[PDB]
């Protein structure tokens, strides 16, 4: 239910699959509105909690770029079985129930810092 906003992108309850027991890789989702007439890309995710991401298309296959297109006057969903950012190599992770502070770059809007609500590993989301 919570949402940001920065330049003329709006971000829609980022949340994200806490990784498995042992594991150091978790999957983040979200709902992005483009109100810009021109393209726009989340190009960038940073955190303390981990080192770096990838961009994946269902299951795990790096996509197209390395950024999530985001066309004019759209909304994208990033969910299980469409697209979603990996976070890689995961230091410091906030249990299920709690938020992931992370730092989103998109291309032309910049820098917004966000909490991803921190999910079970098998959690669905319907925005
Ligand atoms: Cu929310
Ligand atoms: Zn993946």
């Amino acid at each position: 239910m919570h949402e940001y906003a920065v330049g003329k992108i709006k971000i829609e309850h980022p949340w994200l699959r806490a990784p498995l027991e042992g594991e150091t890789r978790a999957q983040l989702y979200m709902l992005v509105v483009n109100s810009a007439d021109r393209p726009d890309r989340l190009i960038g995710v940073k955190s303390a909690d981990f080192r770096s991401v990838q961009f994946h298309i269902a299951p795990h296959l790096v996509a197209r770029e390395d950024a999530i297109y985001l066309p004019p006057l759209s909304r994208v969903t990033m969910a299980p079985g469409g697209s979603h950012v990996e976070l890689v190599d995961i230091s410091k992770m906030n249990p299920v129930g709690w938020a992931a502070e992370m730092t989103l770059v998109f291309e032309k809007a910049g820098e917004v810092t966000i909490d991803a609500a921190v999910e079970a590993p098998d959690a669905m989301h319907a925005h």
